[PDB]
């Protein structure tokens, strides 16, 4: 664990008070909203409904882009981490109601609001998880950059490559932000912690500057992992050593197709995906694909090969629609 520099700490400021604008689905406008301004209202709200907030932190790529700017991985991905308790169902209608009552707050038109109305406008995606480990609330926002105010309880320590394991503490920097006369400058600032969620923070910071691709949890690897994987590929990203990552990548392949048997449930989740990461790339759209195909055509297992030129050709006639339209 190691402790922010004034230049990542500076950096971490301007993505918090960075105007980020919501698309309205409807007749409703855009929000002018801000991750400051939604930490403050939702804690708040939070605190007030009886729910404890022992920590506010910082995920995605927007936590990489702090510790390492224009580290390749893009700053479209603004995750907000609340670890609050979730005992009852009715906890997690408290988390509802807090961001629904949130999303009034950053509205002067005509127009009917209701708590219902401004989800079916503003909320794109919710997941309701309570499971043995697993325990958790999310609630994203439109992207046309994207919001994600995710709820953890308790995780089951998802995996994730060590370039986008971080996780940046806000809580002294919302601390300051409620309790200060002056602006945050160099002279004086909160010291803020950044972690990773993969081990050792050096050693993934390494991995950021370098741009290496490693993990130290295979095991814990699904379906998502070959996306993922191809997703740092596209962006430059190389293994820390080609030898092992041959047996990663068939390993992805094979937890890919166990997950995503049906070939109509994998095109509903790659065109989901392809809208996602690359919305107006489309070179990069063709060149996720191609990686894709790659990884596919050369590291699905010889018994997998009937699944194999059938995704290959998904994958194939996926490019050529994005390569036409």
């Amino acid at each position: 664990f190691s402790v922010l520099n004034w230049d990542q700490v500076s950096r971490l400021h301007e993505v918090l008070t960075e105007v980020v604008p919501i698309h309205g689905r409807g007749n409703f406008p855009t929000l002018e909203i801000t991750l400051k301004d939604i930490v403050q209202t939702v804690r708040s709200r939070l605190e007030e409904a009886g729910i404890k907030v022992h920590d506010v932190r910082l995920n995605g790529s927007a936590a990489g882009h702090v510790l390492v700017k224009d580290n390749g991985l893009g700053c479209k991905d603004l995750d907000l981490i609340f670890h609050v308790a979730l005992p009852t169902e009715a906890e997690f209608q408290l988390v509802r109601d807090v961001v629904l009552c949130s999303l009034l707050n950053f509205l002067v038109n005509k127009l009917k609001i209701s708590p219902v109305t401004l989800k079916e406008a503003y909320v794109q995606k919710l997941v309701k998880v309570c499971t043995d480990t697993d325990r958790w609330s999310l609630i994203s926002l439109s992207n046309k950059k994207n919001v994600e105010l995710k709820f953890v309880d308790s995780i089951r320590r998802q995996f994730e490559f060590s370039v986008d394991s971080f996780q940046i503490i806000l809580d002294s920097l919302l601390f300051f932000y409620d309790c200060s006369n002056n602006p945050i400058s160099e002279h004086f600032h909160p010291t803020v912690i950044g972690e990773s969620m993969y081990g050792d923070f050096e050693e993934a910071f390494d991995h950021l500057q370098n741009r290496l691709i490693a993990t130290k949890n295979p095991e814990e690897i699904r379906g998502g992992g070959l996306l993922k994987y191809s997703n740092l590929l596209v962006r430059d990203f190389r293994p820390t050593d080609q030898e092992e990552i041959k047996t990663l990548e068939r390993y992805m392949c094979s937890r890919f197709f166990i997950d995503f048997p049906d070939i109509l449930e994998q095109q509903r989740k790659l065109e989901t995906y392809l809208q996602n990461h690359f919305a107006e790339e489309e070179r990069s759209k063709y060149d996720y694909l191609m990686i894709l195909r790659r990884v596919v055509n050369e590291s699905t297992v010889c018994l997998m090969g009937h699944e194999r030129r059938q995704t290959l050709n998904l994958i194939s006639l996926l490019a050529l629609r994005v390569l036409a339209e």
